[PDB]
C-alpha cells in the first residue's frame, strides 16, 4: 500500500473533504497521478462514501514534455468524467512557470482562494500540496487568511502529507 495509492493516507484524507484544492509542482505532480486515479475509481464504485464532490487541481509545470504523461492522464480523466455524467467534478489549471485553460506564469493565490471561497460558502475545503517548501508557506498562509469563523464562513484546511 502506497501513501499516494487507493488505500494510502493521502488518498483517504483527500476523500474526507467535500471540496479539495490539489497542488502539484514539478515532480510533485507524480503522486497526484495515483491519487486522481484512485479518487475517480472510488467515485465510480465506492457507494459507502460519497463525500468528495469537487476537485480543484493546480499544476505548476516547467518542462511540458518531461511529464507529458500527466497531461494525457488529465485529459483521460476529464474525458471519462464528461462521459459518465460528471464533467465539473474536476477543474484543473495548468501553469507553465518556465518564464481548463493552460496559462503562462504563476497563479495569484490570493485570487484563487477568494474565487474558490466565494463558490463554496459554509464548506470545509481540504488543501494539499507536493512541491517546494516555499509554496507550502504560501498555501498555509492563504488557507488561514481566507478561512472564516462566521456561520457561512469557508474553511481551508491545509493537510500535510508524507509523499
Ligand atoms: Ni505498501
Ligand atoms: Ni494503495
Ligand atoms: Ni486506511
Ligand atoms: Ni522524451
Ligand atoms: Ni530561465
Ligand atoms: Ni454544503
Ligand atoms: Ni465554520
Amino acid at each position: 500500500i502506497a501513501v499516494d495509492g487507493p488505500f494510502g493516507t493521502a488518498s483517504e484524507d483527500v476523500f474526507s473533504y467535500e471540496v479539495v484544492m490539489l497542488v502539484g509542482a514539478g515532480i510533485g505532480v507524480t503522486p497526484f497521478a495515483s491519487i486522481l486515479k484512485s479518487v475517480w475509481y472510488k467515485y465510480c464504485n465506492n457507494a459507502t462514501n460519497l463525500k468528495l464532490k469537487k476537485i480543484y487541481f493546480y499544476w505548476l509545470c516547467r518542462d511540458t514534455h518531461a511529464f507529458e504523461w500527466f497531461a494525457d492522464l488529465l485529459q483521460l480523466l476529464e474525458s471519462q468524467m464528461q462521459e459518465r455524467n460528471n464533467a465539473g467534478f474536476l477543474s484543473y489549471n495548468i501553469y507553465l512557470t518556465g518564464w481548463q485553460k493552460t496559462l503562462y506564469g504563476r497563479p495569484n493565490w490570493d485570487n484563487e482562494f477568494k474565487t474558490i471561497a466565494s463558490q463554496h460558502p459554509n464548506t470545509r475545503i481540504g488543501v494539499f500540496l507536493c512541491g517546494p517548501e516555499a509554496l507550502a508557506e504560501t498555501l498555509s498562509k492563504q488557507s488561514i487568511s481566507n478561512s472564516e469563523s462566521g456561520p457561512r464562513g469557508v474553511h481551508f484546511i491545509f493537510n500535510k502529507e508524507n509523499f
